[PDB]
C-alpha cells in the first residue's frame, strides 16, 4: 500500500486560454478542476482550480512507462507494487487576459510550473508571454513547457515550433528548460510529464520553524443539504502554507481580518479563531505544512467565509505580530514593454495620482500612488495587506486599454 500523506509540492499549470490547461491537470489527476457554474457554462477557468494526486515508479519497469499515478504497475507488465515516491498537488490557472491578477495570486503558492503552450495557434501568444514573464518575476523558475495539442499538427509543424520555444527562452533564466509534447485530450506521452515533474520539479526546502503563514486563496460554507445537526461544521479557510506548519486545536487569525467601523473610520477587526480540523482533499490531518493546498475547519459561523469571502487574507498564529498596512512603499523595477497585450505597447513611467493594482501574496488590492520617485513608490490602499516578511515580492498592473496589465514588479519595504 501506499501512505496517505498531504502533497509535499505545488506545480502551477499556466499558459494562453485554451490551450489545454486544466485538461492536462485531468490527464495527470483524473480531477476536472473546474468547480463553479459560471466555469462549466462558459468552458473556461476562472477561479484558481486544484487537484492532487500520488506520483510512484515501477522498479522493474522500463521509463518513463514505469511512472504511475496509482499503486499498480500492470501497465508496465509487472505485479510489483511500485515505490511510492510522493503526493503532488497542481494550481491550475485561468489564461483568459482578464484574469491575470487570479493567475498571479496562485503564483504565490507555487513552488514549479508547467507553461502549456498548444502546438496548433501561433506562438508565442499574448498570455503565453505574460504568464511567462510572471513565472520569471516571482521566482518560479523550476518550469517545464509542455507542448499541448500536437494530436492536431504533423510531426514538422510540432518541430518547428519545438525550435521557436528554444528560440524564445534561449537568453532567458530559462535557457535550459525542458519541452515534453503531449496530448492532453487523449492521454499521450503523460508518462514523460510525469516523468519531467521528477527531474525538474523537485520538493523545496522548507522552512518549519519560522512563524507559520498560510496564504488564503479559499473560503467555505462546508454545510451540505441534508446534513443532520451533528455533522454541521463551522467556517473553512483554504490555502497554501509558506513556512512554518499549523496543528488541530492552535490559536490562529485571520488578517487583515473583518471590515469595520472603529472612531467613524474603516478598519480592519483581525479575526481570531481555532483550528478544529485539517484536510488535503478527502483526508483528515492533525497537523499540515507547506504543499498542497490545506482546508482549515474554523469555529467561525460560515456566513464569514462562504464564497471565498476571506480570499487574499492570511493566517498566522494568534501571537504572531505582523503588520498590516493601508500605505505601502514600494522599491519598483518597470517591465519595458505590455507583453500580455496583442500588440505589445512600451510601458509609461509611474505617476502621481494612478490608480495600480498591487498583487501581494494570494491578495490583489487597488491602490493611489501618492508619491513616484526613480526607485520607489509609495501607495495608499483601498484595503490594507498583511505583510509577514519583509521584501515580499509585489507585481504592479496598470489599467490600459480597458484590460489591467502587468507592468513592474517590486519589493513592499518595512
Ligand atoms: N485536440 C486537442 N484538444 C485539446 C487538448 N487539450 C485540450 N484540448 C481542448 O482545448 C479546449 C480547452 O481546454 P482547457 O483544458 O479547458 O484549456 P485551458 O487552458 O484550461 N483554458 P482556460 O485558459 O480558460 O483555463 C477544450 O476543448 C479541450 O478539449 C489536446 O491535447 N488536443
Ligand atoms: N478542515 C476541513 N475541511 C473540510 C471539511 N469538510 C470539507 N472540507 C474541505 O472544504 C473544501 C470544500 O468541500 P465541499 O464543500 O465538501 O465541496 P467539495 O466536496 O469539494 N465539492 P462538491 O461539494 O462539489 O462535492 C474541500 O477542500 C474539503 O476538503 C471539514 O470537516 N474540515
Ligand atoms: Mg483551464
Amino acid at each position: 500500500a501506499w501512505p496517505k500523506v498531504q502533497p509535499e509540492v505545488n506545480i502551477g499549470v499556466v499558459g494562453h486560454v485554451d490551450h489545454g490547461k486544466t485538461t492536462l491537470v485531468q490527464a495527470i489527476t483524473g480531477i476536472w478542476t473546474s468547480k463553479h457554474s459560471e466555469e462549466l457554462k462558459r468552458g473556461m477557468t476562472i477561479k484558481l482550480g486544484y487537484a492532487e494526486t500520488n506520483i510512484g515508479v515501477c522498479e522493474s519497469c522500463k521509463k518513463p512507462e514505469a511512472y504511475v499515478t496509482e499503486p499498480s504497475c500492470k501497465s508496465c507488465g509487472s505485479d510489483d507494487e511500485p515505490k511510492f515516491l510522493r503526493r503532488i498537488s497542481f494550481i491550475d490557472a485561468p489564461g483568459h487576459e482578464v484574469l491575470m491578477a487570479t493567475m498571479l495570486s496562485g503564483a504565490a503558492l507555487m513552488d514549479g510550473a508547467i507553461l502549456v503552450v498548444a502546438a496548433n495557434e501561433p506562438f508565442p501568444q499574448p498570455q503565453t508571454r505574460e504568464h511567462f514573464v510572471a513565472l520569471g518575476i516571482i521566482g518560479v523558475k523550476n518550469l517545464i513547457i509542455v507542448q499541448n495539442k500536437v494530436d492536431v499538427v504533423s510531426k514538422e509543424e510540432a518541430l518547428s515550433q519545438y525550435r521557436q520555444i528554444k528560440q524564445f527562452t534561449k537568453g532567458t533564466w530559462a535557457e535550459n528548460v525542458p519541452i515534453i509534447p503531449v496530448s492532453a485530450l487523449h492521454k499521450i506521452n503523460i508518462d514523460s510529464l510525469i516523468e519531467g515533474i521528477e527531474e525538474y520539479i523537485k520538493t523545496p526546502y522548507r522552512d518549519l520553524s519560522q512563524k507559520p503563514v498560510m496564504l488564503v486563496i479559499r473560503s467555505f460554507d462546508v454545510n451540505k443539504p441534508g446534513t443532520q445537526f451533528n455533522e454541521l461544521k463551522g467556517g473553512v479557510i483554504g490555502g497554501s502554507i509558506i513556512q512554518g506548519l499549523f496543528k488541530v486545536d492552535q490559536e490562529i487569525k485571520v488578517l487583515p481580518g473583518l471590515r469595520v467601523e472603529k472612531q467613524g473610520k474603516v478598519s480592519y477587526e483581525p479575526i481570531f479563531t481555532k483550528i478544529s480540523s485539517i484536510r488535503f482533499g478527502d483526508e483528515e490531518f492533525k497537523e499540515a505544512k507547506p504543499g498542497g493546498l490545506v482546508a482549515i475547519g474554523t469555529y467561525l459561523d460560515p456566513s464569514l467565509t462562504k464564497a471565498d469571502n476571506l480570499l487574499g487574507s492570511i493566517i498566522t498564529l494568534a501571537d504572531a505580530e505582523v503588520p498590516v498596512l493601508w500605505n505601502i512603499r514600494i522599491k519598483y523595477n518597470l517591465l519595458e514593454r505590455v507583453v500580455g497585450a496583442k500588440e505589445m505597447l512600451k510601458v509609461d513611467p509611474i505617476r502621481a495620482k494612478e490608480t495600480l493594482m498591487l498583487s501581494v501574496g494570494s491578495s490583489t488590492t487597488l491602490g493611489i500612488v501618492t508619491s513616484v520617485k526613480k526607485d520607489e513608490i509609495e501607495v495608499e490602499l483601498r484595503r490594507p495587506v498583511a505583510v509577514w516578511s519583509n521584501n515580499i515580492r509585489t507585481v504592479i498592473s496598470r489599467q490600459i486599454a480597458g484590460r489591467w496589465r502587468m507592468i513592474g514588479w517590486g519589493l513592499v519595504e518595512i
